[PDB]
């Protein structure tokens, strides 16, 4: 098997070596600049609290695996996990409600937990002052990891299986040839490698600079304190680091706790962000590294801890009879979105990262990376973890510093899924931005782009809107980052004509004599048709899982325009193109360009769309002029445009593409032409609702690499007759009707109880699914939610969706919910 | 020699066949759908007035050649030119002044002419009512072409030399293979061809559609009338089409006149534009074509001619004793800028156009095209004539129709060189457009782009501007499309810091493993240097003439960004790239993309530029961080930018490039940072003045293909040591010091008399040059003008520049006029 | 209906505006209305100040109800009024002129 070098013998690197060995890959060298008995990164100071419940399905699964693995890691009859359970307490009504949402995540991801009353919290955790406790969330399987001991036991058993460990060894560079890694440089020479995995914790950006790779983590310090012996605890636990009570979270005050024998450990995020410059740490001679003297531990700053100490005495009055004994400011990593950084670098073939990982998720990350290296894919969806998810404006040192510090400040806060940052904003705008502001756009941001969710100009329409379109009142949570204006925008899209800004949707151009060949292998479509065809298609992995859904337009013999999901797609096509070019003939070369920022797109949709465009173009937009799922060049308002006939919202009209410099003119021409037809600008809230009424699947939510096309209901997009394409072999024999789990459309029976995503779905009282996409459907006048369900659940069956602890009745409904016969789209 | 097919036996196609034959190419077939004795296009109805004087040097030269050639074309002792001279009369003070400007063009281009008083006009042209005549311009060498007779004499002498003519033969299509022309399709089969030249007059767009080429001409009708016999003319001229008086222009009323024996001919542009749909004309059976029945002649509309008839009786009262005899509405071609359409198509190798050409310029166009075909270059600058000059928004049917109709309406109007159209406008805008409007930009347009010439916000600075910067009053003409605000913008660029919008400047990306190879052959620079270098360089033709000046930045091994002059450059690189790819190996492929519309550029210039940028970037902008004429990637205001250190205006700072979606953020970040330094936005008027103070050459004005680098003073940009590049052989042995004519900087001695361009330059009373670029120099506090001068004229010599008939004294001055030691640019 | 005390109507709006209205919109005003007048409650431009605001000025999280028609931006505007200089639009406050020999 390939020769592997892992940089870092922390909890990540040692678990990765272990997960590779179990899969029969043992030609591995693990390097650490610190001594092997105590390397001195963040693993060497972590207290090891493991709370499994998380809003992310992937992170919850990583944590469940870590608990399982650490319980299994044992020597002398003592494992590396003390399963004391975990308790999160609420001191405010806001937090109490959020614990009910978290109980929902627990059920969705298969973690057992219970909501506790104030009395039950007091029974479980007698040291609590129960007066301010409003309730708690108890998860019996949470507990305390012995991370440093796990590293030592992993080193022992992988060394026995053939892995080489070299401590006291500092990587100073990375050797490469031909765009692929060949070795790792140290003061003593080059260690050869076919594969290198950087598991370097908060030194990850320093390693990345060695190959010109931007690694978007920020080293930050976090306070952890131990008390003197607590009188109330005398004689209760094993010395010196025993624990019997559940690990304790006090998120309203940014604090967590564990026992250390008769002392308490206190972790605080309730201090200013503390960015650290790794180049100032100094090199530690390995002989000097000890418990209180290691690169990851900075001097304690007591002044930052005083408020946390006061809040601790309020929660746990027994601690007022102890004192602070020792504290430190410990360094670890934060990222712009709180997710880890996994996968193959853009810059160098065979060079991978696995960085910004809590002890809590460490074994799950290692397993996923071992699967990726040994088979070419992870068994768990890595869409939120892949290093290639970031846009270029999100990789600057300034962006990474500002947003990662904000992620630290907000780490334990209750936040709505649509909550925007207030800074940095306005990084990327479409050519229509000034017009959008004239119309009172309400902007939210994603990937750096400012995106209108609705337009205040449209509030003036509500007083003439027919009553059937008016939705009921929303509760406070589903009402956040929502407006009744969205109903009016849906109404006018369905009955008049609307202009949507589609500029931010990822746009790739694939060009060259090898473009068709590349796309024929990567996608599930037969794209070898005369130019002008627009095809919806999938990208699979070799196991048949769905990596992405894409729209391909063939604009000429050697040029294709792709509508994609994000920069994971960009990086995937870039590497595939480079490999085909490198290994191919003079006729196989192909280039991939992300053209999003240089171009723009208006979705012109609604039954009056032909009436509008006819005023500003002499091109033929009738059915004979441009058929469904076709593209052609036209002129509108004097501007050259590529028109594509398709609609996410399910109405007559076209996506209209042009260069950025022409966008404002195109906008203004269509706007003026639309005045007699009541044209409006329409935003993302209406867009999302109308598209869900059409049954569109959103990659990352409604399907991931965990699902095959047939489970997702996307069988129509796979041409099994093709001679060859990635994933074909895995899909042989599979059908929608035989799939054990199938994506289903649910509608909420009461017409009012809107759900948002991730809520667990129950069939005859058993958890069998969870909400993927959701929105209020303005045309069907009820809330909509999608979920995978067992294949034996049928259209017409009833399921319950749990929202803030309340069960909402919903019906499995045939989709599309609107115009399934496509009458609005044809002719 | 190659097999040539010419489409059209009008005055253009027959002169082209003749010019090819004289150069030893006689394997030519000329096709016309009409009968050879009277083909029936516009040549078959033209009255043949030839006025040589024109604002364009190239068009004047084409007309002078036509007069020479038509005088030489003779049979039976009668030539095809009746050299009666030409008279333009003025009835307004505006027109009288414009005739003095036109007398300047005449002197500049080597045409003899004189201004005449009202009395002299009456002596020359006794039929004038002298009361309203204010003066005239008399050019003795102008006169009347016999265009139909010339066609017949050219057919006769080229047929003798081996050319095949096929009348009654309609081209229905064009045959091609491998991207090159192979033949011409007719109802009777394919006529083979290595080269095809479309000389199809107003059917040019119909021919172009046969190969998918946009040919930006519009067929329009123009009235021409003949009177009954005029009593005052009885017995004076030879019948039936004799003429003795000069041809007569009456431009204030959009009229022209000639004699036809004792009758008058009247041409009128004083009617509504009359667009013609060529597809409605009907096919004329060749046997039916006659003087009054031919595709080019539409029914006369008397109602449109009544005002012209009244104005005619006022000018020439003798005509009130005649009547209208016959009129017609005759079809010919107009284009968006009034220039012809010459050169090789973008779409098809070996397919050329020579269309939208007046009889007046016909022989000159034919000569230039014969030179192009037989040697690879024209001996006359075709920059204003090349079909590839147009931007994509300028090729739409809507743009061509609107602007060509406006060109018809304005054909005989007095217009300032900076006069903008009022529509269509706002086609292309940069990402800074809304900010520019906040600052009160005054926009003019070129290539479809809106470009600020100054900002009204800056008027507030004039009251604190030091007196040395305040220019004198301008006269009305030089004051048009000018403001004193430009002085303030120059002042602040020289003393503080300014932000220029460089977005519209043509930006090409040349990429692929063959990119370096392509550019090494096409340019005069050795570009094989490690990435990061910015090089100013020239593109030559094989005769060593300057096709373009370009700035090349090597951004990586296989990617170069070029700053170019326009779409002639784009098309030149596109074809050269395709040819290298087609004939090359797997390592020779190269792509060319025009990235202008997808990107943007701020020129951040002035002595405070480092102070400003240091507030919004952590990158090193010191001399050690980024040296002169180098590029590197940086982050400014959170935006990824490519910074290049150079300055057209001659100050510290950089061109800052980014994608369009990031432009507004980059703008706003720099704007906010610049507040304590007094940053301003600065427009094109100041830009042009400051750049001329640095001695920058503007391609198309200061040098064309008529000049070699040494004549232009650009010898420093030619690396003669290179092994190979287009034009090297022609340049062997040439130097600046030995050049017979050299580009010189002149400053106007009185400090106030601003000149604009094209004014003739005199040395010891002889015309020896003409003004190329000109501007008021705000730093040197005097008007500046460039001109080629004989090599024997030296720095310090005095010359006169004629402006509206007045001689202005100027001094040959060493350049750059500002900071020739580059102190402001270094360190 | 259940309604928050600051809940605005969505129509009719923009009946009465001060002379500073266009400048306020340039600065991202969040407007509520009273007596027909559009009144900025905070300015989105000021969100850029939060990252340099001293920690003593940062308020705790708000619950959903008290968080309606509220922003953390208001803390920054208070901070700058107390430490720098601020421009408040007082145009809507009722202004009467009482004139004549009997006014006093
Ligand atoms: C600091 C901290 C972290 C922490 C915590 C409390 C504090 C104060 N409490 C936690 C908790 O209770 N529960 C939990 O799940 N995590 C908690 N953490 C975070 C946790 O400690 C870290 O996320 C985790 O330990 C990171 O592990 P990882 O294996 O990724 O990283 P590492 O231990 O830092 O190891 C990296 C190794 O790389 C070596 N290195 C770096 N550069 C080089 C070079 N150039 N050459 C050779 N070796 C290199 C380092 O020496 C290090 O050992
Ligand atoms: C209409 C007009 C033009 C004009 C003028 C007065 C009127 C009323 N007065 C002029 C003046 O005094 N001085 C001057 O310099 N020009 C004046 N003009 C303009 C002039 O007539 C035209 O610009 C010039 O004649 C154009 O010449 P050109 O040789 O370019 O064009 P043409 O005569 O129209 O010939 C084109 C031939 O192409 C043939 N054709 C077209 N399509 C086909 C196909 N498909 N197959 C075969 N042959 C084709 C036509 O039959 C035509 O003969
Ligand atoms: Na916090
Ligand atoms: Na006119």
């Amino acid at each position: 098997t390939p020769r592997i070098v892992i940089i870092g013998a922390g909890i990540v690197g040692t678990n990765l070596a272990d997960e590779l060995v179990t899969r029969g890959w043992n030609n591995i060298t693990v390097l650490d600049q610190g001594p092997l008995n105590m390397p001195g990164g963040s693993t060497s100071h972590a207290p090891g609290l493991v709370f499994q419940t998380n809003p992310s399905k992937t992170m919850a699964s990583f944590a469940k695996y870590t608990v399982e693995k650490l319980l299994s890691l044992t020597e002398d009859g003592v494992s590396c996990f003390n399963q004391v359970g975990g308790l999160e307490v609420a001191t405010t009504e806001t937090r109490l409600a959020d614990l009910k949402r978290k109980l929902g995540y627990a059920a969705a991801w298969g973690i057992e937990g219970r909501l506790l009353s104030p009395a039950e919290c007091q029974e479980l955790y007698p040291l609590l002052d129960g007066e301010n406790i409003l309730g708690g969330l108890h998860v019996p399987s949470d507990g305390l990891a012995s991370a440093a001991r796990a590293v030592q036991l992993l080193i022992k058993r992988t060394e026995s299986a053939g892995v080489t460990y070299r401590g006291s060894t500092t990587v100073t560079g990375i050797e490469q040839s031909g765009g692929r890694v060949t070795g790792v440089q140290t003061a003593d020479g080059v260690i050869p490698a076919d594969i290198v995995v950087s598991c370097a914790g908060f030194w990850g950006a320093k390693i990345g600079a060695m190959i010109g790779m931007a690694v978007p983590l920020l080293p930050l310090a976090h306070q952890y304190v131990k008390t003197t012996p607590v009188p109330a605890q005398q004689g209760r636990n094993d010395q010196p680091n025993g624990a019997r009570l559940p690990i304790l979270r006090h998120q309203d005050q940014d604090l967590y706790y564990r026992e250390h024998g008769d002392r308490y450990g206190i972790g605080s995020y309730a201090h200013r962000p503390m960015p650290v410059d790794v180049d100032t740490l100094g090199a530690y001679a390995p002989e000097t590294v000890s418990e209180h003297h290691m690169p990851s531990r900075l001097d304690f700053t007591l002044e930052d801890f005083l408020p946390a100490w006061e809040a601790t005495k309020q929660l746990l009055p027994a601690l007022a009879d102890s004192e602070i004994e020792d504290g430190f400011n410990g360094i670890f990593s934060f990222t712009p979105d709180g997710g880890p950084l996994l996968g193959e670098s853009k810059e160098l073939d065979g060079f991978y990262v696995a960085e910004a990982v809590w002890v809590t998720h460490s074994a799950g990350v290692a397993k996923a990376m071992a699967e990726l290296l040994t088979t070419g894919r992870s068994e768990t969806d890595l869409g939120e973890c892949d290093i290639t998810r970031f846009e270029d404006v999100q990789l600057t040192p300034e962006y990474v510093s500002e947003t990662s510090q904000q992620n630290f400040v907000e780490i334990y806060d209750v936040l709505h899924p649509l909550q925007p940052r207030l800074s940095p904003r306005n990084l990327r705008v479409s050519p229509f931005h000034a017009r959008h502001k004239e119309l009172g756009a309400f902007f939210l941001e994603a990937g750096g782009w400012e995106r209108p969710y609705w337009f205040e100009a449209n509030a003036a329409l509500l007083k003439e809107m027919p009553a059937e379109w008016l939705p009921p009142a929303r509760d406070a949570w589903s009402g956040m980052f929502s407006s009744p204006i969205a109903a009016a925008e849906a109404w006018k899209t369905r009955t008049a004509v609307a202009m949507y800004d589609m500029t931010p949707l990822k746009r790739l151009e694939v060009s060259g004599p090898g473009a068709l060949k590349l796309l024929q292998e990567l996608t599930t479509a037969d794209l070898a048709k005369k130019p002008g065809a627009v095809t919806y298609t999938l990208l699979l992995d070799h196991a048949g899982g769905v990596r992405s859904d894409i729209t391909v337009a063939r604009l000429s013999e050697d040029t294709f325009q792709l509508g994609a999901n994000g920069n994971i797609d960009t990086a995937y096509f870039e590497r595939a193109a480079r490999h085909q070019t490198q290994s191919g003939s003079a006729t196989d070369w192909v280039q991939v360009r992300d053209t999003t920022g240089g171009t723009c797109c208006i979705g012109l949709w609604g039954p009056l769309a032909r009436d509008l465009v006819s005023k500003v173009s002499d091109d033929d937009f009738t059915n004979d002029g441009l058929k469904y799922f076709r593209a052609k060049n036209v002129v509108i308002g004097g501007i050259p445009v590529t028109a594509m006939r398709l609609s996410y919202v399910g109405e007559l009209g076209w996506e209209l593409y042009t260069s950025a410099d022409n966008g404002q003119r195109l906008w203004d021409a269509l706007w003026q032409a639309g005045q007699p037809f009541g044209v409006i600008a329409a935003g993302r809230a209406a867009f999302s609702s109308l598209r869900l009424e059409k049954g569109y699947r959103s990659w990352g939510t409604d399907m991931t690499t965990e699902h095959d096309p047939f489970e997702a209901g996307l069988g129509f997009a796979v041409k099994m007759a093709k001679e060859s394409f990635i994933g074909k072999g895995a899909l042989e024999g599979r059908t929608e009707e035989a799939s054990a789990r199938r994506l289903r459309c649910l509608t909420i029976d009461d017409g009012r109880s809107i759900v948002l995503g991730k809520e667990p779905v129950f069939y005859k009282e058993q958890a069998v699914g969870y909400v993927t996409s959701a929105a209020y459907g303005y045309t069907v006048a009820k809330p909509i939610a999608y979920s995978y369900l067992p294949g034996t659940v049928s259209v017409g069956d009833s399921v319950d969706i749990e929202y803030f602890g309340r069960r909402i009745t919903a019906t499995v409904t045939e989709d599309p919910l609107y115009d399934p016969k496509m009458t609005r789209l044809r002719g």
